[PDB]
């Protein structure tokens, strides 16, 4: 008479509460697997999560660990927020595996990232993105990792943020995506609240560009793909950097960088009306000021929802709203940790 039951999904099994069913798996990685099913107690439709085995190395470990708190941290619309958290397992030494719900969102990043959109939505959705990161700015988290595939939406154009970014080796099959991340993080910098900014102009340029910014199979790729269309940081910035980095990006070629007309041209933008032509000078504007490398000459968060192709959807109801860990431990520690968290 268990609370629970088996499903097979592709070579993983999910053992989940009967309240959830008709599985449907619907994107995996190398954190977990997910799933779309329906919530009979709700009678709302749910994503649910499978984390195997989190506790197996230091990697999965934090991030798991750090993510089931900061979910208590935070409580914003435009950030996930979980429904359910269990696990099959009866005690700490059968325990093995961590099943996260929340709601259905409709798609990815990504894939709204590959179609044309009015001015409308593209600045709707950046909106959320900075409401939602002003959210966590606000709760001491600074993301640093922002990217398209870790951020949902839903037919109505709702956005949620999904994870909760950075705090060493995996032996997955797959890499990480940096595309998105700030010349601080790339350059291994010091670092304030903009440095998500950068993240959020990588992704508006591509919503426009329909490419990504700069791709690059390494660090060394994606740096010379920033330069070559911004250009050369201003001499003060390389101050900034450890005599290390600094030799290596000061002996680089020094590249005029593009303006942001050449970057980001009209076609790229519905001239078709008064409307849309004020429109598209306003989100290049907006480009201009998020792509900055120096972040000390940045945007930062509070005045690009000040900035007028996003201040149209204003809202202090969304705009404000509002422990301590660090070190490292061994599985076993961690197995400990994560389970007491899950069964809080
Ligand atoms: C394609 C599915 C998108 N998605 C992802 C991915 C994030 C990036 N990695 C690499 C792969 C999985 N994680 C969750 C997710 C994250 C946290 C929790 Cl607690 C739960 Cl249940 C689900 C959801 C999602 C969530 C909601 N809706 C959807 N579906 C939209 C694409 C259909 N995906």
């Amino acid at each position: 008479d268990n609370q629970f039951y088996s499903v097979e999904v592709g070579d993983s099994t999910f053992t989940v509460l009967k309240r959830y069913q008709n599985l449907k798996p619907i994107g995996s990685g190398a954190q977990g697997i997910v799933c779309a099913a329906y919530d009979a107690v709700l009678d709302r439709n749910v994503a649910i999560k499978k984390l195997s085995r989190p506790f197996q190395n230091q990697t999965h470990a934090k991030r798991a660990y750090r993510e089931l708190v900061l979910m208590k941290c935070v409580n914003h619309k435009n950030i996930i927020s979980l429904l359910n958290v269990f696990t099959p397992q009866k005690t700490l030494e059968e325990f093995q595996d961590v099943y996260l719900v929340m709601e259905l969102m409709d798609a990815n990043l990504c894939q709204v990232i590959q179609m044309e959109l009015d001015h409308e939505r593209m600045s709707y959705l950046l909106y959320q993105m900075l409401c939602g990161i002003k959210h966590l700015h606000s709760a001491g988290i600074i993301h640093r990792d922002l990217k398209p595939s870790n951020i949902v939406v839903k037919s109505d154009c709702t956005l949620k943020i999904l994870d909760f970014g950075l705090a060493s080796f995996m032996m997955t099959p797959y890499v990480v995506t940096r595309y998105y991340r700030a010349p601080e993080v790339i350059l291994g910098m010091g670092y304030k609240e903009n440095v998500d900014i950068w993240s959020v102009g990588c992704i508006m340029g591509e919503m426009v560009r329909h490419k990504i910014l700069f791709p690059g199979r390494d660090y060394i790729d994606q740096w010379n793909k920033v330069i070559e269309q911004l250009g050369t940081p201003c001499p003060e910035f390389m101050k900034k950097l450890q005599p290390t980095v600094r030799n290596y990006v000061e002996n680089r070629p020094k590249y005029a960088g593009l303006t942001f007309p050449k970057l980001f041209p009209d076609s790229l933008f519905p001239a078709d009306s008064e409307h849309n032509k004020l429109k598209a000078s306003q989100a290049r504007d907006l480009l201009s000021k998020m792509l900055v490398i120096d972040p000390a000459k940045r945007i930062s968060v509070d005045d690009a929802l000040q900035h007028p192709y996003i201040n149209v959807w204003y809202d202090p109801a969304e705009v404000e709203a509002p422990q301590l860990d660090e070190r490292e431990h061994t599985i076993e520690e961690w197995k400990e940790l994560i389970y007491k968290e899950v069964m809080n």
